[PDB]
């Protein structure tokens, strides 16, 4: 393109460190199947792509085989085959710069996901953050920077420093997908009203949107992902704009004497002595056995926000199979709504505990606070339709008990996709080895 | 009788820093109604001695002027009289060494409040901190050093950092004075487990103790009275070592030129220099702001968290007058015992928005999750017992309304103390004067 260049190994010389540095983000590959771990989100998530394969985030240089290989897209034949749109590339390659330069925004989104899918394969890539090839650094999606444009800082107008941890949040963020046919699939960031989880909460209530109907409580479900900045900026590290790259792309040193900017991104605990050594007078044992505190008093009550949760759904399944009404289910429903709203953003990122962990456990308490108010008018409506005891919670120990507990063919899901693993994707890889060996 | 001294005022002259700070406890004079400003305290400390009277804590000059007056110590007519006992002039004033250093613990709490009365007057004080003269930090009780001796960190251990906040340790605690007939009437610290919320349950449960049982919904209650200690301790600079004394007694500089601690306790904040400015380089409004947002997000989960239990209580007197058996109410019973525990810790020490406030939101999460528990099983059971309509709960609304309605003559409870601090009071600081001739 004029403006992006996608083919990651352009720059392997003419940036040597910074390009290899961006390779050990294939130094982290682990599939943390988080659903055979928390199997009491199978059940929360009761009616979404979600019951079928969450995963922890790993590598960076996986963010393209990830988004293929993982149950939430199917084993699609046609160009429109696979339930979710297009834009389920947009954060995985510098091939969606590329795409919507070349077909204004639309031309990228309208679509289901596998008709522009031999098109995304290089994984995240250069001309992402930066310019082509040029040191600075750009937004090269719109929507982001329509998305500043909205909470009040504009890129360029806005500090070096502010800039730090702008380029990070093109992606790392919470997004809905605009339900309009003439937003047919657009990503759009929800800021508009603000970022509390409390604003954006009033935002999405305006436009009752639903990402799905809970296959179980039937409750309008909304679905928290990744919120990142949105949680950074609570956190007293952010309070002070300690930047996204302060931590997590620590400018270390060459063994020859230069200095660049590390490009792995992983934990920034493996450059502690370069990253939050820096600005402290601590240890590392001290600040990490530190940060492990913190990540397990968000975990206890992260479980204890979704037993009253799992408690409700079922609770309020009963409810539908007494056949109450919409009047009677109507501030249930709301409730449990905003319950798991809460309990999903305050953890839908896996560093709350690290960047913001008092605003953490103050979201989680309001999801109880909630769900109470749930599970209180769920049980007073069991009574007055005929109900005192309360309601049994069949075998979710495992993944695959709270997944076959759902009748889901999780079998027939695994039947088809590592089929179209070793049917379809050796396509998308070759037909793209024609163009773009074409520069 | 020989290690204190009651009169810190024998010292203006040796120390006039020392002592003119010191005697500046007593510009604080913020008397707040912390009932007229919740009336759901009230109705959660139902038919306890804080029903009556509850105020902000104001300077140490008055501590002895405040606990002759609280109405929670009533208006005895004699000194074989009066609602409470002797172990509340335990952490008053300086008389206390003074007395188990003449005859021991066991000649000290068996009494009643006012038996006491003129015996203890002088403010709190020097030799409260101090040995005789020297400027040296004593432990001037000893259920202290005993507690301490429980948690592996005597006085003697102690680097002059750990020394510093233990004498803050004495009376800045949580307390339970004992039932056991042996050991009766004696404070003592519940750490046995025990420091945190959930190490203070399993010791006041296995024990089986309970401060009151509640009027409304006739609980084994308990009480957490203001446990700084133990709150500082889970913050982050209790876990990096940074005393009580550098953010309240910070090193103010003389008129001369003279280096001394300051000895009027109260506000980093009326000191932004010598305090905060030893380590945090932001200006005093930023650092402000952090601490008073910190503060309302715990007001925020607080009052979500009186939310549920003024609630669960009136759900509790309406399944006992709709006439249930002890054996229905226990479980339920328990469980209000264990929310109205956690969230009272929690918002005891007022001012925990600073020390730790991520260990607040958590433990005031886990109390609506535990009253959340609770009123499922208050609302199933009051089902069975023909209630489904949700309980209506009153107009409690101001101090006075609420405090009238869980019945309480305040102009008999007024009168009797506007007389006890008009007569039996300026009759003990009569024999004050002449108890204290003798010296
Ligand atoms: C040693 C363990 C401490 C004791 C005992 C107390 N604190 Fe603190 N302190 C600090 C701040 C920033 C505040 C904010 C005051 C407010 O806005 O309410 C406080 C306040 C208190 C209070 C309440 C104040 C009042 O009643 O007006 C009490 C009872 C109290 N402190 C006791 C700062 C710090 C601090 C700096 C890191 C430390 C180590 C402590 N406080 C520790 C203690
Ligand atoms: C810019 C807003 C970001 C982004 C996009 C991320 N961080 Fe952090 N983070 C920090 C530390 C010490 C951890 C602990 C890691 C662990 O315990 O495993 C984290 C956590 C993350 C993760 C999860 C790690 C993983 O493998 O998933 C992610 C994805 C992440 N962060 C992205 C340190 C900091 C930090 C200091 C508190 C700041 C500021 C940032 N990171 C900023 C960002
Ligand atoms: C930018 C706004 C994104 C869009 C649009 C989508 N995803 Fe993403 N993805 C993004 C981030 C910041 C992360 C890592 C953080 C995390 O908490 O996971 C991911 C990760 C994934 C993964 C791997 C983990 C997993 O869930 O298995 C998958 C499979 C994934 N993303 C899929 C996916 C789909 C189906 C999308 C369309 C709804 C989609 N992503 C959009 C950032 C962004
Ligand atoms: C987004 C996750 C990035 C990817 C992928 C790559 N880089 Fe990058 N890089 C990124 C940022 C936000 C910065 C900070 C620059 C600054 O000083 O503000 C950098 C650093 C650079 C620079 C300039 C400064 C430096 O430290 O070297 C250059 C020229 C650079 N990186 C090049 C580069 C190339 C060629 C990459 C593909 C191999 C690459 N980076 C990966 C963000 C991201
Ligand atoms: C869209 C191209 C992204 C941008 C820009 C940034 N990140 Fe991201 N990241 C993205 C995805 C889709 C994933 C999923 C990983 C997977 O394969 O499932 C990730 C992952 C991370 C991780 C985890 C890395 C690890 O070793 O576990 C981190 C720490 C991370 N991302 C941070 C991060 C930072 C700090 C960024 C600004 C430089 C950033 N990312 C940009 C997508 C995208
Ligand atoms: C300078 C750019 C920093 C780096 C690198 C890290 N932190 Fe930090 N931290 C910084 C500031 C300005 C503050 C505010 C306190 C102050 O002294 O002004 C902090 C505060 C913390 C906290 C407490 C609050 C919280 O968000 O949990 C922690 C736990 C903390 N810092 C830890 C920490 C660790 C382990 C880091 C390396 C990964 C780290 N910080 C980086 C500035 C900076
Ligand atoms: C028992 C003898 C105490 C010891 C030891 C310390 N304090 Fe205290 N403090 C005590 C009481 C009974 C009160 C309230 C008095 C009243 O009239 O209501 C207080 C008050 C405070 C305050 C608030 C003072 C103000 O100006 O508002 C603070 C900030 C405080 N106490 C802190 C503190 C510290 C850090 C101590 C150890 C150095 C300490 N106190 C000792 C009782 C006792
Ligand atoms: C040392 C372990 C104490 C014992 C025993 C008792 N109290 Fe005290 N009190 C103490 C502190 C550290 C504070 C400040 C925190 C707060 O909640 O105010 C107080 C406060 C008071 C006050 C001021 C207003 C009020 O809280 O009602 C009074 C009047 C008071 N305390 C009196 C009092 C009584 C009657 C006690 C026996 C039940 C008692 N205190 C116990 C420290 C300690
Ligand atoms: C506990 C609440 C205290 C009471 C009561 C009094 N003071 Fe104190 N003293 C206190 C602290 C925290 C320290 C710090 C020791 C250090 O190393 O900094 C001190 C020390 C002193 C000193 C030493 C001089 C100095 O370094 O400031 C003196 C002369 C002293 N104390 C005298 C003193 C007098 C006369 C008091 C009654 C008017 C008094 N102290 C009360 C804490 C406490
Ligand atoms: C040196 C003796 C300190 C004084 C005086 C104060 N604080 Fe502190 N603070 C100190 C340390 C060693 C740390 C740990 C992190 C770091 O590397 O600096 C902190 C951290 C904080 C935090 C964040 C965590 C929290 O408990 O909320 C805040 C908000 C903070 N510091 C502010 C603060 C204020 C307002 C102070 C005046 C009462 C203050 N600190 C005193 C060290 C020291
Ligand atoms: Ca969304
Ligand atoms: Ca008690």
């Amino acid at each position: 393109s004029d403006k992006t260049e996608p083919r990651n190994e352009v720059y392997k010389d003419k940036f040597k460190n910074q390009y290899n540095s961006w390779h050990d983000t294939a130094k982290s590959e682990e599939l943390v199947d988080a659903l055979e771990q928390d199997p009491n989100m199978v059940i929360l998530w009761a009616g979404y792509a979600f019951a079928k394969d969450y995963k922890a985030p790993r590598g960076h240089m996986y963010a393209v085989t990830d988004v293929r290989n993982t149950l939430r897209t199917g084993a699609p034949k046609n160009a429109e085959d696979g339930p979710l749109p297009m834009a389920c590339w947009s954060c995985k390659s510098p091939d969606v710069p590329r795409l919507i330069e070349e077909q204004g925004e639309d031309g990228y989104f309208k679509g289901k996901w596998a008709k522009g899918g031999p098109e995304v394969t290089n994984t995240i890539g250069c001309s992402d953050c930066h310019e082509k090839g040029s040191p600075k650094l750009r937004i090269s999606r719109p929507y982001v920077d329509r998305a500043l444009d909205a909470i009040g800082t504009p890129f360029s107008k806005a500090s070096k420093q502010d800039k730090e941890s702008m380029v990070c949040a093109q992606c790392h963020v919470e997004y809905y997908f605009e339900k309009k046919e003439d937003k047919k699939g657009f990503v759009k960031f929800p800021w508009d009203m603000g970022v509390t989880v409390d604003q954006m909460e009033v935002y999405y209530d305006g436009i009752e949107f639903s990402d799905w109907t809970h296959a179980l409580s039937k409750t309008p479900m909304l679905k928290a992902q990744h919120p990142e900045y949105e949680t950074w900026k609570m956190g007293i590290h952010g309070k002070n704009n300690v930047s996204c790259v302060d931590c997590h792309m620590p400018k270390v040193t060459s063994p020859e004497g230069k200095k660049f900017t590390d490009h792995k991104v992983g934990n920034p605990f493996d450059r502690f002595e370069e990253t939050c050594a820096t600005c402290h007078s601590q240890t590392k044992e001290f600040l990490v056995g530190v940060t492990n505190e913190r990540k397990a008093k968000v975990k206890e009550m992260k479980l204890k926000a979704e037993e009253q949760l799992v408690k409700a759904h079922f609770e309020a399944a009963k409810a539908w199979e007494l056949g109450a009404t919409e009047a009677e289910m109507k501030p249930i429903l709301t409730d449990i709504r905003h319950a798991q709203w809460r309990w999903d953003l305050a953890i839908a990122s896996h560093g709350v505990a690290a960047h913001a962990p008092e605003e953490a456990l103050r979201v989680l308490g309001t999801s109880v606070n909630k769900a109470a108010d749930a599970r209180v008018k769920l049980a007073q409506l069991l009574a007055k339709k005929g109900l005192t005891d309360p309601v049994a919670i069949p075998d979710i120990s495992t993944k695959a008990k709270a997944q076959a507990v759902l009748g889901m063919d999780m079998e027939k899901m695994n039947a088809e996709k590592e089929a179209f693993k070793k049917d379809m994707l050796p396509k998308w890889d070759a037909e793209a080895k024609k163009r773009e060996a074409t520069y």
